[PDB]
C-alpha cells in the first residue's frame, strides 16, 4: 500500500489570458477536465489515497468537481499551497499526509498514454526504497529536464535545462519515492528562477546512488500541457484515438470498475448522469458484451 | 448610445464531465477564455456598457478574469442568475441595468467571425426601433431555431427545432432590441423544455411586424460551442486562421485600441503582462509598422 | 503458403475533381502512398506473392512506385482490369494467378490498424477451408454492408446497405477465401448498381454454411478512404499516432525486416534513399538500440 | 494582355516515398489537385494563356486532368522539362511560347489565399517593365529566400538561404517579369546545388535596379507544400476555412464564371459531373441567390 500526491496548483502563466481566471488543471483535454488525466495514472498504479494540492482560490472548484472521490471509489484529500513556491514543496505541505509511507507524485499538467502502461506502473510501484523517474525521448532536449544513464539506468546525471549536451531522455512529471523523500525536500534551496525545484530532490537520490530510471518506450505518448499550442495538440490527440480506435483515455469510473473499486451499480449511476454525453454512452456500453 | 448584455450562466450539461467544475464560458477557445468572443462582438458594435449575467458560483472567477473592464476600456457590471431559468430572463434580471434604453444580447457560447462584420454591426446598431436577429445557413435545421422570411426578410415564421422543414437559416445568438424588450420577456411562459425561451420574445416582434432579419453571408463563420466536439472545432478554427492568416480573433485590447477606447500606453501594459504569450507578442507587434 | 490480391483500380468518383488525373490508390495517407496500407496488411499476414489489379492507365505509375516488390522482399505481379466492372471480378481476372490455391483479398482504399493485429491475421490465415470476413462497428450501418451473426458468429444474414436495420457491424475490405472462390465469382450477376459485388460471393459461403466472422475489437481503427473528408481523417490519424506515439504505420521495409524478408543491408539501402525524409530516419533509428 | 507559366515538374524528393510514383503537383490539397491552386492565382490575375511545364512522365496525367483548359475557359499549352535542371530554365523552355511578351511565373507547390488578392494581383499585372516579387513574413527566415528593401521597396538585397541575417520577408513562388526575362535566363550559372535558380535571375533585376517588391499583408496565407507535414497543414487549412467560412478556395469554374470566361451553361455542365461531390453542390448553389 502506497500513497499518491497531485500538484494541481501553479500560476500557469504560459496559458495566460485564460489562467487568469481558472486553474490550468480544470481546463479541458477534449471531453475531460485536465486533472482527470494525472489522476487516472495514479489509479492505474493502484493507488487509492490521493492528496490533491491546489491554490486557495481554486480549491472549491476541484471539490465541486471531484468531491471526496467516493464517486470513483478513491479516497481524496485536499491541501492548499498558499503561494506557488516550487514542486519540492509538495512533500513539505504533504508531510502529515504521507506520514512515513512511500509515495507517487504526478504533475497535474501531464498526459500519459500507452498500451500496457498499468503493468509497468505497478512493477515500479512494487519498489520499497530508492527513487524511480520516467524518461521520454524528446527532440528538443534543451527546454526539458534530461537524465543520463547505462545498464540498470541508475542515471549518471540530471542536467536540467542543459546549456549544451547530455542525453535526449527528458524526465516526466511521474515520480516515485520512499520515506527519505520528506527529508530531501526539507533541505532544498530556491532555484535561480526562485522555487523549490523537484529536480534538486532528485539530485540527492542520484548521488545517494539509488535513483533508478524507468524507460517509456515507443508506443507511449507523453505531453506537458502548459502552453496554448500543446493544450490543443493534447485535445486533438485524445479525440483522435478515442474516436478512431474506440477506447476512452482517463475514464475514471472505468478504471475503478475493472480495479474492483466500484461495482456495476456505481458505474451505472455515473453513466446515467452523463447519458447525454459521449462519455456516458461509452459507460453504458461497457455494461454488456458482443458475440 | 446603446447597452449590451451577455448571458454567461447556464448549467452547460452537454459538456458535462467538465462543466461540473467550471463554467462553460470560462473554457478556452484556443488561447482565449470563451467569453472573450461574445464580448468582442459587443465591442465591435461599439458598446461600452456591458452587463455580464453569471451564476452565483462562477461570478468571482469572471471578476477575477475581467475585473471592472477598465483594462479593455469598457464599463463592466455583473449580476447573478440564481437558477438557469431560461434566456428571456436576462431582461428581467437586467431591468434596472438597461433602464429604458435599447440593447444588445449575445449568448456566451457563440463565436462569430467574418470580414466587414463590424460595419454590419454598427449599421444594425444604429437602428432605434424594432428588433434584429441574425441568420446563418446551418446544415442541421432541426437542431436550431430557424427563420423563414421574404424580401427584406421580416420573417414570415420562426419555428423552434422544427421537427420537419422551414428554411435552412438558423437564428444566431446575437440580438438587438429596443425598450419594448423587457415588456415582452415578462409575458413569456416556460417552453415544453421548462425554460423561458428567447424565441418567444422573438415571436412577439414577429407578430407586431417589427422584426428585421440580418443574413450572415458567405465569408462569415459561426459556431455554438456547447458540445465536446464543437468546442474542439472552434479551437482548431481560431488557431488555424490566426496562425495561417496572421491576425488575432477576439483580441480585446486590440479592438479597444482602434476604437480609441485605450491609448498605446494601455496596450503596452497589457502586451507586457502577456509577453511570454503569443497573444502578447501580437500586441507588441501592433506597436509599430513595416515598409 | 497462401496468395494475396489487392484491388487497386476503380474510378474513384467520390474524390472526383482529383481522381480525374491519378488513381485513388496512389494518393497520400500522410507520408505514404495509399496502397502502402492495404499491402502492409497482406505482409503482416505473412503473404509474399501478391497480385495488384489496376486500371490500364495507372499501371505504369504503380510499377514506377513499387517495381517487382523485391525492394520490400515480396513478389509482386500486376494485372489490368479494362473497365471497373465490380469486385468479384478480381478472382476471374486473377484465376491464372491464384491457380488453385487459397487467397486473401484486400480493397485498396482500406486502412487497418491495431495492436496484436498480425497474430490475429496469421490465425485467420492458417485456416484452409471456408471463408473469413472481418467486422467493425460502424455508426453508419446503412452506408455499409453489415453482418448479423450468432455465437462464434457464422452470420445468420448479410444485408447490403440495409435501408433499415440488422446489426451495427460493417464488413471491412479484408477477406480470406479458399479455392471455391473463383468458382463462386463466376456465378455472380450484376447488382442493381451494375457492378459484380463481393457481397454476392459472400452470400454464397453464408448459405453453404462455410462463412466465419472475425470481430475487429476495440483497440483497432478502420477507415474506408474514398471521400474527400475521410481522406483527411485518415491522414490526420496516421500523422497523429505516428508523431504522438513514436511508431510508423504501414512501413513496408520495417515489416519485411522483422519478417526476415530483408536483411539489415536491405533496410539500410532504403533508409538511405529516403534519408531526407522522416520515413528515412525512422529506418536509420531501427538500425540500433537504447540502454 | 500577358502570359503565364506554371512550373509543375521537379523530382519532389522531400515527399519521397509518395512522389516516386506520381508528380507532387497532382497530389491533393483537400478536395482539389495541387495544381488547381497555382492555376487559380493566374486566373485571378486575369491571365488566360498558360503554359504548364511538366516532366515527360507526368504529362499525360496532367492532360488527362486538365485537357486543353477549355473546361475552365482558358488556353492551356504543355511543354516537357526533360530533367529537373532548375527554375530559371522555365524561360528557356518557354521561349517560343512567351514570344516577346511579359509574363507571370507561379511555382506549382505554392498555395496563396487572402481577401482582396485578385486586385493586388491585377494592379501588379498592370506593370509593363521591371520585375515584381511577393514577399511574406516568415518566422524561419533562414530556410527561405529573403528580400530587403525600403520605401517603394526596390529591394536592396536578395540573400537566399542567408547564412545569418537579412530581413524576415521570404519571397514566394509568385513572380512577374517583362521581356528582358528570357534574356537574364539565358545567362545563369548552375548553383552549388546544381540547378538554374530563379534567384539568380532576380539578382540581375535588383542591380539593373528595376526589381519592385509587392507586400503580402496580414490577412494573407502562404504555404509551400513540399514536405509531408506542410502538405497536411495545407489540406487542413483549406478544409477548415471552406467548411467554417462557406467559400471555396481555388474553384476554377467559379473563377472563370465571374471573369466572364464561361457562361452559366458551362458551370452547370461542370457542377453536374461533380454533383456527387461537395465541390459540385457548391457549384449548383452559385446558380441562384437568397432573400
Ligand atoms: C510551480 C508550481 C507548479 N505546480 C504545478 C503546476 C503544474 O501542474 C505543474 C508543473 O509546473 P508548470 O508546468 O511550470 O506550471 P506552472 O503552473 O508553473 O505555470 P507556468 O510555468 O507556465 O507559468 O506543477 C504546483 O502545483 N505548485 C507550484 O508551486
Ligand atoms: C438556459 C440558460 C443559458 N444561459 C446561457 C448559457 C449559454 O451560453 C447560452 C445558451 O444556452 P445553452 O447553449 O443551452 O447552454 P446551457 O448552459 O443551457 O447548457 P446545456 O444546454 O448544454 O445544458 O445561454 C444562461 O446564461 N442562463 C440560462 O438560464
Ligand atoms: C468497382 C471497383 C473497385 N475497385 C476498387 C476500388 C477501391 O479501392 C475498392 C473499393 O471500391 P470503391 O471504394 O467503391 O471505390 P471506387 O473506385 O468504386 O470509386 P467510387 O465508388 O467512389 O466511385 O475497390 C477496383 O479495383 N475495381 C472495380 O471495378
Ligand atoms: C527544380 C525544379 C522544380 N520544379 C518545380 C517543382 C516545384 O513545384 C517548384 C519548386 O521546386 P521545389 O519546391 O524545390 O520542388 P522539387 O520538385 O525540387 O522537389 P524537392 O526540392 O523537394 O526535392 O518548382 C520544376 O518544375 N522544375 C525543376 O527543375
Ligand atoms: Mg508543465
Ligand atoms: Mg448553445
Ligand atoms: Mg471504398
Ligand atoms: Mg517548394
Amino acid at each position: 500500500h502506497m500513497k499518491g500526491i497531485i500538484l494541481a496548483g501553479g500560476s500557469g502563466t504560459r496559458l495566460h489570458p485564460i489562467t487568469r481566471g481558472v486553474s490550468k488543471q480544470l481546463l479541458p483535454i477534449y471531453d475531460k477536465p485536465m486533472i482527470y488525466y494525472p489522476l487516472s495514472v495514479l489509479m492505474l498504479a493502484g493507488i487509492r489515497e490521493i492528496l490533491i494540492i491546489t491554490t486557495p482560490e481554486d480549491k472549491g472548484y476541484f471539490q465541486r468537481l471531484l468531491g471526496d472521490g467516493s464517486e470513483f471509489g478513491i479516497q481524496l484529500e485536499y491541501a492548499e499551497q498558499p503561494s506557488p513556491d516550487g514542486l519540492a514543496q509538495a512533500f513539505i505541505i504533504g508531510e502529515t499526509f504521507l506520514n512515513g509511507e512511500p509515495s507517487c507524485l504526478v504533475l497535474g499538467d501531464n498526459i500519459f498514454f500507452g498500451q500496457g502502461f498499468s503493468p509497468k506502473l505497478r512493477h515500479v510501484a512494487a519498489r520499497t526504497e530508492g527513487a524511480t523517474v520516467f524518461g521520454y525521448q524528446v527532440m528538443d532536449p534543451e527546454r526539458f529536464g534530461v537524465v543520463e544513464f547505462d545498464d540498470n539506468f541508475r542515471a549518471i546525471s540530471l542536467e536540467e535545462k542543459p546549456k549544451q549536451p547530455k542525453s535526449n531522455w527528458a524526465v516526466t512529471g511521474l515520480y516515485f519515492y520512499d520515506s527519505k523523500v520528506v527529508e530531501y525536500a526539507k533541505q532544498v534551496k530556491p532555484s535561480e528562477r526562485g522555487e523549490l525545484e523537484i529536480t534538486s530532490i532528485n539530485q540527492m537520490y542520484l548521488e545517494a546512488g539509488n535513483l533508478t530510471v524507468e524507460l517509456l518506450g515507443r508506443g507511449f505518448a507523453w505531453l506537458d500541457t502548459g502552453t496554448h499550442d500543446s493544450l490543443i495538440e493534447a485535445s486533438t490527440f485524445v479525440q483522435t484515438v478515442e474516436k478512431r480506435q474506440g477506447f476512452k483515455i482517463a475514464c475514471l469510473e472505468e478504471i475503478a470498475w475493472r480495479n474492483g473499486w466500484l461495482d456495476d451499480e456505481g458505474v451505472k449511476r455515473a453513466a446515467s448522469s452523463l447519458a447525454k454525453t459521449g462519455y456516458g454512452q461509452y459507460l453504458l456500453e461497457l455494461l454488456r458484451a458482443r458475440p
